[PDB]
């Protein structure tokens, strides 16, 4: 469900990304977005060629953004060096194109607190 979490001013945040495959997969790719009133980002894109590969990133528009890394269904992030114009909302998308399946994870709405 549409979730909210809290984070401090000029600390870091993992937002998550867990995909489960049932029989795995091929050329997975996966897109992270920020939406707010007046802006929308693709913040990083990338594939997974199988359900043991790691994903390899082909967009990333903010330098504050890695990708957590190992348990081969993680496409989180973490976002650091936090600012108040990071408040809003990350949607993680995962598309599977051979089953023509594409998967919106809930919204994550990031409020970044001062006090």
């Amino acid at each position: 469900k549409a979730t909210d979490i809290y984070a401090v001013n000029g600390t870091e945040i993992l937002l998550p990304c867990t995909f489960s495959s049932a029989f795995g997969f091929e050329d997975l790719h996966f897109r992270w977005t920020y939406n707010s009133s007046d802006a929308f980002k693709i913040l990083t894109e990338g594939t997974v060629k199988n359900e043991k590969s790691d994903p390899k990133v082909t967009l990333k528009d903010d330098d504050r953004i890695t990708l957590v890394g190992s348990k081969m269904n993680n496409i989180s992030i973490v976002l650091r060096d936090l600012e108040f114009s990071d408040t809003g909302k990350y949607t993680c998308h995962v598309k599977n194109p051979k089953e023509n399946n594409l998967q919106h994870h809930a919204t994550i709405f990031l409020q970044v607190v001062d006090r």
